[PDB]
């Protein structure tokens, strides 16, 4: 089986991308947060604290005819940018672009964080990192991807995001007509529960290539791209006026400017991150100071390849029994 689902930003920022995705018999549609960084498939509910939601479209298990209670079980997470979210637990069928899973694990909320009843547009999470980090106890469930594994053609998922514009995620095929020249794999560190590989190096706009070896998470549930400190700093001294700011919470730069582009690279190859992809708009309403859309890693205590640099390249997510990462051109 494959599936193909389009994605679409929430905003003009690009701060999120949002999937459609059924859930129940019949069908409710909610859009959902497809994370890579993360192993939980959650969503907003008729369980969900009234005032916690504003906006969002709520799964109803009541309502399906295939849901069932997982009882006993529970889910507590907590996200790098410090947003949260618990509840219980159904099992139900979930399909993406055209591809079912039975017996999925749907993490109902009951509780979500301001962040998230902020957001109107994201009717929960979709994790696609390994199932070793799902939240949910006393029994431990597995993601979307694990469950659908054995039925894909191949044990793959991609994610082509767009610059302003909608993208697409596929499931068990690598679409070969969209992208430019060849895909490069590199390796997977599963240690941790995330696509975490080793970036082979640098460039800030037209400068020399720097050999220096980043290891980092490909995590589409990420807007930026966060890295050590002397990467960012080396890219933010070539954009005249630009600073780090402890009030604003990073690097800041005149929205006059005209940004570099980024390249990052993957084994021999290269993918160019071009300089609009990393303006991130007024810090607030009106202003002039624009937020950086590469920022440092430091006190994260992991480099964070979001959709700043993702949406720059093709991205393979491959869940062969050796898992690796391809990236291609587009």
């Amino acid at each position: 089986s494959t599936g193909s689902a389009t994605t679409t930003p929430i905003d003009s920022l690009d701060d999120a991308y949002i999937t459609p995705v059924q859930i129940g018999t019949p069908a409710q549609t909610l859009n959902l947060d497809f994370d890579t960084g993360s192993s939980d498939l959650w969503v907003f509910s008729s369980e969900t604290t009234a005032s916690e939601v504003d906006g969002q479209t709520i799964y109803t298990p009541s309502k399906s005819t295939t849901a069932k209670l997982l009882s006993g079980a529970t889910w507590s997470i907590s996200y790098g940018d410090g947003s949260s979210s618990s509840g219980d637990v159904y099992t139900d069928t979930v399909s993406v672009g055209g591809l079912t899973v039975t017996g999925q694990a749907v993490e109902s909320a009951k509780k979500v964080s301001s962040s998230f009843t902020e957001d109107s547009t994201i009717d929960g999470l979709l994790g696609l990192a390994f199932s070793t980090l799902n939240t949910v106890s006393p029994t431990q469930q597995k993601t979307f991807f694990d469950n659908a594994k054995a039925s894909l053609d191949s044990p793959v998922f991609t994610a082509d995001l767009g610059y302003h514009a909608p993208g697409t995620y596929n499931f068990g095929f690598i679409d070969t007509t969209a992208y430019t020249g060849s895909i490069t794999y590199t390796a997977v560190s599963t240690k941790q529960g995330f696509w975490e590989w080793t970036s082979t190096g640098y460039a800030v706009g037209s400068g020399t290539f720097k050999s220096t070896s980043i290891d980092g998470i490909a995590d589409t549930g990420t807007t930026l791209l966060y890295l050590p400190a002397t990467v960012v700093s080396a890219y933010w001294a070539q954009v005249s006026g630009a600073k780090s700011s402890s009030s604003v919470g990073g690097y800041v730069f005149p929205c006059s400017a005209t940004l570099p582009s980024f390249t990052f690279g993957v084994g021999s190859a290269r993918i160019v991150i071009p300089g609009d992809y990393i303006d991130f708009g007024p810090i607030s309403t009106g202003s002039s100071s624009c937020f950086g859309g590469i920022q440092s890693s430091a006190g994260i205590g992991i480099n964070i390849f979001g959709d700043v640099a993702l949406k720059a390249a093709f991205v393979v997510f491959n869940g062969a029994t050796t898992p690796t990462l391809g990236f291609a051109s587009k």
